[PDB]
């Protein structure tokens, strides 16, 4: 009769909750998810060990259009778990989920875990100063989405920083890199000329946060464009006007130039 | 050696990590701060038994004047953790500690844990849809401060969301309701006349994430203000323009009023 929504964290089995692997080993069947993202430094057959029950992955179809059919009817009479990267329904598309479940008269419950919109915190930037959040998508065909450009474009010019979540070919598991993510930006500028991302453009990447090792670098595009920052997955973040406090932390923490703390703040 | 950042997350003891609590468990000292935020559903001696380690509680003067006299000595020569309520770098100073630990010479690490930034994704509201952040301070004296109030109306008019941060006072165990909040907003307007927040505006209130029954409720200020939202901590959410879709899930899940799925395209 219950249905619990159970976040996995960021990036290893453990990041998940006590709360979530708990409830996750009391219920009769467990889901998951792992096509809004991917929790690039475990496995399922790790997760699978730690939780101690069989994880039945579902594609984004399964959910989209059979959720209904597929982990509602067992919860009707058994306790089942939906796990998902991150923290549950920070994904557009989850929370609708719970109105399904209302429909089929089952209950449900959300068990949260973190998430990269909160993990952004390490890199000293602080919370309150982020803006709307964007995903750059890669381009494809004659499709050249570029939506992402003008969120930073209007964020930047009220002060506030943007927080740019990378594409990802699930089912491939194919990662944007920041690298990819600063170049598509540049052909961006290149065809608006909007003055919103340049060589000169202060730019902060976070590859794997949740890590214990994460990468956290800053610096100008012309310098870090082709700077290897390790495996996926990447965050890019491009920082409006700094408060010092936010620089001093880039430079000592991130190892950013001296010059942001004149020229960015 | 080593410091390590550890986030208790939401709620109760159970939303730490996996990670946190397994690192917290092996370290040889361990320190805490409870006045950042508020977890209404455990005890001290609640995280002390689960973690198997005496916790040495900080004030805010002993961490922002001596967290370099208190915890860094120590972790020069032991592994030492610092527990925070929520994630350690969200909506705190905590950040600029990571600065003061790397000038001692001690390394430090951050465990992440879920925090109310991303945990408003439980309200149905899009998270990339929020804008600017913003605290609703309680007023002192002959000061009122009144800076919520710009944040919110230069999300609106962009048709993002405002998170509103509420305040808190822990030594005096003082923890603002969103009803406080409302009123104080409610003043604001009258002041500034921006039509930024009146008796017509729609709320989401949040209160409890992290427990298995939070209350999530959505409506007018007129119908909300002097509601029972249940025990603290409460944050306050003031929507822009709605997708059908997250109006949807206000009235199926928050109680809100029906006439809000007509979306104003
Ligand atoms: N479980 C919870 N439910 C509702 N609001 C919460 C909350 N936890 C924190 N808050 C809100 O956030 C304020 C503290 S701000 C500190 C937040 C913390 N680092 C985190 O990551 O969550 C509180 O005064 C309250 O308004």
């Amino acid at each position: 009769m219950v249905l619990y929504f159970i976040g996995l964290g960021l990036y290893d089995e453990r990041d998940i909750t006590v709360k979530g692997l708990e409830i996750a080993k009391k219920c009769d069947y467990v889901f998951a998810e792992f096509y809004t993202s991917l929790m690039a430094g475990t496995t399922l057959g790790r997760i699978q060990k730690l939780i101690g029950k069989e994880i039945r992955v579902l594609s984004r179809e399964d959910v989209e259009l059979n959720f209904e059919n597929i982990v509602l009817p067992l919860a009707k009479e058994n306790d089942v778990a939906f796990l998902t990267p991150g923290d549950p329904l920070v994904a557009t598309t989850h929370a609708e989920l719970r109105i399904r479940a209302k429909r089929a008269g089952v209950e449900s419950y959300v068990i949260h875990a973190p998430s990269i919109y909160s993990a952004v915190g390490i890199t000293g930037l602080h919370i309150y100063k982020f803006g709307k959040s964007a995903t750059v998508a890669y381009p494809e065909g004659e499709w050249f989405p570029t939506s992402y450009y003008d969120v930073i474009k209007e964020n930047a010019e009220r002060g506030l920083h943007t927080l740019l979540f990378l594409d990802i070919k699930a089912e491939k598991r194919m990662y944007m890199t920041a690298n990819e993510a600063m170049e598509l930006l540049l052909k961006v500028e290149d065809m608006k000329k909007g003055g919103v991302f340049t060589d000169d453009t202060l730019v902060v990447v976070l590859a794997r946060a949740g890590s214990l090792n994460p990468t956290i670098r800053a610096g100008y595009v012309k310098d870090l464009i082709r700077e290897d920052f390790g495996d996926p997955p990447h965050i890019l973040i491009v920082p409006g006007k700094l408060h010092i406090v936010e620089a001093e932390y880039l430079v000592e923490i991130a190892g950013a130039p001296r010059e942001i703390l004149r020229v960015n703040v």
